[PDB]
């Protein structure tokens, strides 16, 4: 029987592994059944942030000391997924998660359930395309199997790490006798996300088929996922199942807009939490955020688009943490920015983790 | 009898007045009785952001030539308040107050009011220090006076506009063999901000006198006014006030009331401030006619405990980081970004919070 | 005979218009004679940069009430070219253009010459296409013939103010049919930039016509003017264009010449530059009255080889660091941090480079 | 026989160490004999710049696998001097530092030298203050007698790695009853660069001791030297001082000469500097290995009478701007911007300028 174990852990620097350490030498956690770390690093969040790679060598070499095994190994064992832009008052952190084999009954209902899975790589050619698409949605099909989840309306959260173009992967593709969907590095990465998200859509029933194609891959927004969050094939499943003997459970619900708290509400409610005194259940809250393509909220300009100064995606992290805080009370919470075809446009899927009654 | 308007109105950029001059060609200002304006302009929100003075200037152009007045004399007739920097979701806009002596009788109970007065000029060696927060005091009793309000529980918004320190005036203060409070331009911002949201907590009776010297006009971060609202600018030769409270011998169809926020996301104090001003449910926010609120970075580095990187930050200075923060958390209360959020709250509300007012029309009166 | 005269002028902020009254006020500058401004405001140089208007405000203000005019009319009758972004060293400034018609002989050879003419207004479905190419074309036709200069070759500096897309006319293009080049403000900016300068190029020779189209606009970076320097304009629907350059019919006490930067740090062309203004040596760096020049990042991501940062700090926009780079080398090469420096150069240069003009007083 | 070989590199990323990796696995150099890698890496350079822990991360995990030792014996044996900062056209790069014991002749005239000495740990009461002054001195003076240069005059550069206070270290000096120089990290970065700058003026007679004191040590600028650069870091422990100059008993194919610019701007000191390091006319650039100055905005906002926005833009610091124009001077003289230029010279330079320094090979 599975076990999932969720820690929420505040880190004073990129590469501080002091509360981890803490957890696996007070036995709370063996590291050998870690199964993912989900951190926000305090780096600028752009394409030359180097803190998530700062963040993800420190752990790696840690566990990897703890464990006996080599950095390389502990990188194809683990999903490292380092959300960088920690603006406002959002907390630097990191969220590790256990997944356990233990001999004992569930608990009355569902409980917290995650699985991974794996894509085949992709040609430069492939990506932004139909192909990619697929290939995401039947590995988040396995990870749901892995998971013991069979419902998608079980599934809360779609973790995926999506690759990216260079220049020499560009010009690879070029000797090849083969276009690329955009010949810019940075673009490819909204494409790439773009195109995740709908492979999960399409994975758990959200959006049917028929309506997907790749010309609509970046530029129909009435597609998208409820449950999806891609970074730049990984996948993480996170979900319910009757299965488990979790002390847990996960709900979500999906952001209109960047200050839409009744949407953070609805999804604490999902999770098992009906009232503001049950807030201290919370395991954790996850995130993604947005600039509205129209420059506006509820009818209402913003600069977000105009302000040469302050990129708009680590504005909107800002504010949807602002957001999350002032709802839950508590600003440590996961914000992640560029949700193409994740949740409406200017919105984003929310997902709360919280312990059992 | 008094009645205060109070006009709410987006801006397309710094120097739009289109949505005042609207309301003044439709006939529902008549702008010889404006008394004041109050924007949210989107430049940068420091120092060195002439937005503001560029929507002063279009402004006082604009009313100067409705008038047939000069700027000077606009400029002498209307405040201006410009606060800059729209981070976050922040609405660049302006508030605009109207005061007109209307023949109708006063409304139940209390009901929206204004008043004005203006300090001496000070010494450049008077900034920050007692002698500025005796005078904010004196003056602010006089507002008081003007609006009709005798109990500074009534007092629900404090508006000054106070000096700062140039290297001029620092020299003349040597010159005279007198030292300043600081030889330092943006911290002296910093001091005559202090100082006047000080006065004020003084003249309403927030703190006695017997607690306030010149040593804890920075330091004691225990002391501070829970209705000042504080703003350094040009001028910078008279404190300007603005009383914004409630009178019984009002005739307005709005109310004023207010909370403190606590932190950066103490959304309880918007809700709170929104019930003080009547709005009693969220299906009742519509009558907000606006939001007014102060926003800082907490000393500690830390909000309830949590750490943000907002003053370590050298991409984005902390006060727009603030700003953006609490803008965000009171749209998320009223369901309306367009809101006024100002930086720099020394002596207003708590260090890392910041006082929150609601103009709200009243219902069935 | 047409003399120009030029005076360059620090400002202490956008709206100061203090050094301009000084000049005025002790009847150095006639301000019925002043037909253009280009200055240097001290904003951020990006969408949301009001000190640009607010100094063309403030000097409309000042010109109106000092001449006795509207301030509409003011703006209708004189040149304001306000360059926002001053990084680095860069000084805020600007610089004033006076033409007198002065009665006096042809001064020895050629000398400074100026000449200004407008353009139609765009349709919002013609901004970064060959209409506005071919309109700006005959504008600079028309602003040569003002000036009285008939060789290219003698043209220096072309500046231009140009349109550029907003929500509402994109909309009024969709309404009749019609589709815009991109339905981006600010690529929008980008293509009005281009093909404005792509204009310039084709009216004065620098490119030959069969090579430019629509596609040609933004994608091919071979065509560029070597004299042009193109702005998307603030908040007027049109192209306004300056050329600046010599002529024999001239009687000004001032010469321009250029070169044009190869990359961010040839400080080579600005001793050409110099060298063609007269300039010789560093011993006569004092007759210079400015130095104008853009700017931008090389889309290579490298200069002579060397990688840099620009086009990937998300922190310090990549035009920031252009113009900061080339005020620098500037500043180095002439001892003054004070010049013109304005960024984003499509077609304006090689990729990565820019051209730069001096303006330096005669010896005779 | 003391030999330095210099080795300018250029880097694609914090962590890369595949061109060190190149020099390494040709012979060019012996790990064993790195005594220093100084870099430029490309995050922005502020509090929260984490690419110099990266690249210094990097360089020692490869370097403790190259030399079969733990991170510790490598951090210990190798100066890691980063700093963050590529602004302009500035391009990231490593400069590596090799001292090899040569039995060969001693070269004619005075060649590249090399010393190192580590000061003693410091309290917290200590930094920005006359002790941190007397003890860089005194370990500037040990790394002369190391280098094996009597002569101040020919120390073209004195590079130290200085401490800085932490919230650890100031609670530290709370309990014992002690106050600290200011009780602000940041700010006591600025006070620990001023204080060694300090000091090494002091060792090399570039300033009088009777005009040195702690009121001096943030606030009289005319107190400066001309040969020191010194950086602050969290990374790891700065008690680390190199002094780099010419000596008689060098057998090194290298030499070094300096200049000071006396603003952002000032383009003849970098000539002055490159002919003070041998190269004598514009075609013998190619001779260059390296060039390291500093940089900075000068407090009266303005450079030669012209006023800038350097210290008003409250979205790119001072420093970033005075980094990137620096760097683009320097470029333009020498032809290259991969070129060392680090911000923050308290006491290094006059207020607005700082020491610029060529090394160059021989002909």
């Amino acid at each position: 029987m599975q076990k999932v174990e969720v820690f929420r852990i505040p880190t004073a620097s990129p590469d501080d592994i002091s509360g981890l350490a803490t957890l696996i030498d007070s036995g709370k956690i063996n590291p050998a059944e870690i199964v993912a770390i989900l951190g926000k690093t305090e780096g600028n969040g752009s394409v030359n942030d180097f803190t998530r790679c700062f963040a993800t060598q420190s752990l790696a070499m840690y566990l990897a000391e703890k464990l006996g095994i080599s950095r390389e190994e502990v990188v194809k064992k683990v999903a490292f997924i380092m959300s960088g832009g920690t603006e406002g008052v959002m907390t630097p952190h990191i969220t590790v998660f256990v997944r356990k084999d233990v001999a004992a009954p569930a608990a009355p209902g569902k409980r917290l359930a995650v699985g991974v899975a794996f894509t085949r790589d992709f040609l430069p050619e492939e990506l932004g395309r139909m192909e990619q698409v697929n290939e995401v949605a039947r590995a988040v099909k396995e990870a749901m199997k892995d998971a013991q989840i069979d419902d998608p309306r079980d599934v809360h959260f779609v973790q995926i790490k999506a690759p990216l173009l260079t220049a020499e992967r560009i010009e690879d593709a070029k000797r090849r006798g083969k276009d690329v969907v955009v010949n810019d590095t940075y673009k490819s990465m909204a494409y790439s996300r773009g195109a995740s998200a709908l492979g999960v859509a399409l994975a758990l029933g959200e959006i049917s088929a028929d309506k997907i194609s790749n010309e609509a891959i970046v530029h129909d927004w009435n597609l998208y996922s409820s449950v999806a969050s891609t970074s730049a094939d990984e996948i993480i499943v996170v979900g319910n199942s009757t299965n488990s003997a979790s002390d847990l459970v996960i709900g979500h619900s999906v952001m209109k807009d960047a200050i839409d708290a009744d949407a953070v509400r609805a999804a604490l409610k999902d999770a098992g939490i009906r009232s503001d005194d049950e807030m201290d259940r919370i395991v954790n809250v996850l995130a993604k955020a947005e600039a509205a393509s129209s420059g506006t909220v509820r009818g209402r300009r913003n600069t977000m688009l105009d302000d040469s100064d302050i990129n708009h995606t680590r504005s909107a992290r800002a504010v949807v943490n602002a957001v999350i805080a002032s709802v839950v009370g508590d600003p440590m919470v996961y914000v992640s920015g560029g949700a193409e075809h994740q949740g409406p446009d200017g919105g984003g899927p929310i997902a709360v983790i919280a312990r059992v009654l």
